[PDB]
């Protein structure tokens, strides 16, 4: 028919490329935390874009944590809330600067302050020009805008130690209210919003099962955050601390139902050269005959990554050992009883899309730079070969 020209807002309300499907679909490997913390599958369809806007706020807070972990004022908390359908994320550390943005003001022909650029201008942020070694997850300058475009109402609040800035952003970014600016001694950034649940396939208000599923998924996402952030940061979900600060605790949570009292093989995968040497990768793995296929949970640069060559590196290395030790005794066969958690930062990665589901890298990065400790390989191989010798 006709050739139409869209704007960002209308395009994002219609197109799955930005955040995933805009209706409920079957999400492979969808999990949530249920309370002992136990991660369990959610066998109901859910809207990927809805889960992504929660993710975009959580990764923004994790990014600020990494950015500040060496400065005077660090991020000491990330507080995530979900109640009556309202989602919020708050972190301390330096606020978004409360200042006029000259370029944005000229574009919009009115006064625009920096926090309005951060929340309302597509393709805008502090990572548009991104260093080659940056390990923040943010890159595109769209994540916070997508959260606004999928919100019936939203409130951005930020304080910089001298002033507080409050701005309402309503009706899927159609209405940007002028901000309120007052003196303040607080220092934080808070986003609070109500998603357009009904447009994304949910009930108005959330049904009992929808509410329980979403709360479980957010709780697990906060727990994944807690394993990734630095030592001086606490993550809260509905004011309870998420006490899963290690890959070991995450591995336990995922295997508590299926392999209780399991042995957890641990490793720190290290590199000798900067920038890789700044960024150890923490690994915890469980080997059980009860597991039916290889599975991993990877939190890389604060993002839940479902595919990447970092996984392949580990699998290929274990497989090599398993084949040798199996042959002396007598890839799918060698790894199908493994569950592994990998958490850490990797400099210089790219992605396959806005959702950051798959990281993109040369496999030689791991061959050249990283080393998997022999004690971990030996102990994993012993456990895997025993399972294999049973079947025989
Ligand atoms: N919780 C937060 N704390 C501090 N700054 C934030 C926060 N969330 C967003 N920002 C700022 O707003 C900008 C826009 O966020 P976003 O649209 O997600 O882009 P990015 O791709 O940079 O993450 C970010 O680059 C960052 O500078
Ligand atoms: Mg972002």
């Amino acid at each position: 028919e006709a050739f139409e020209i869209s704007d960002f807002k209308e395009h994002a309300k219609k197109k799955s490329m930005w955040a995933g499907a805009l209706n409920k679909v079957t999400i492979s490997g969808l999990m949530g935390v249920f309370t002992d913390l136990m991660a369990l599958p959610i066998h109901r369809d859910h809207c990927p874009a809805l889960l992504k806007i929660f993710d975009e706020l959580i990764v923004n807070a994790t990014d600020h944590e990494r950015a500040c972990h060496s400065k005077t004022k660090k991020v000491t908390y990330i507080k995530i809330s979900f109640d009556k359908g309202v989602f919020s994320c708050e972190n301390d550390g330096p606020g978004i600067p409360i200042a006029k943005h000259e370029q944005a003001s000229l574009i919009a022909k009115r006064d625009v302050y920096v926090p309005e650029v951060a929340s309302c201008f597509f393709l805008a942020g502090t990572n548009i020009n991104k260093a080659k070694d940056c390990i923040k997850g943010g890159t595109n300058g769209v994540g916070l805008k997508l959260a606004m475009v999928h919100s019936q109402w939203a409130i951005l609040t930020t304080a910089d130690g001298a002033q507080k800035y409050v701005q309402q952003i309503n009706q899927r970014l159609d209405i940007i209210e002028p901000p309120t600016i007052t003196p303040s001694r607080e220092m934080f950034t808070r986003i609070e919003l109500m998603p357009v649940y009904q447009e994304l396939g949910y009930a108005e208000p959330l049904s009992e099962t929808e509410q329980a599923d979403l709360s479980a998924w957010i709780y697990l996402r906060a727990c994944q955050c807690a394993a990734y952030v630095g030592k001086g940061t606490t993550i809260y979900y509905n004011d309870k601390p998420c006490r899963t600060g290690s890959v070991m605790a995450l591995a336990k949570m995922y295997t508590l139902l299926s392999a209780p009292n399991s042995t957890i093989h641990t490793a720190t995968i290290k590199a000798d050269a900067k920038p890789y040497s700044l960024h150890p990768l923490q690994v915890a793995a469980v080997v059980s005959p009860k597991f039916k296929k290889f599975e991993h949970v990877s939190i890389i640069n604060g993002v839940n990554c479902v595919k990447g060559e970092h996984v392949t590196f580990l699998k290929k290395t274990i497989n090599e050992m398993v084949i040798k030790k199996f042959q002396q005794t007598i890839l799918r066969d060698s790894c199908s009883n493994i569950f592994v958690v990998i958490v850490g930062s990797i400099p210089g990665i790219e992605w396959t899309g806005q959702r950051k589901d798959e990281l993109s890298i040369a496999e030689n990065v791991f061959k050249t730079h990283y080393s998997i400790p022999s004690s971990f390989l030996t102990s994993m191989t012993r456990s895997i070969v025993d399972i294999l010798l049973q079947s025989i």
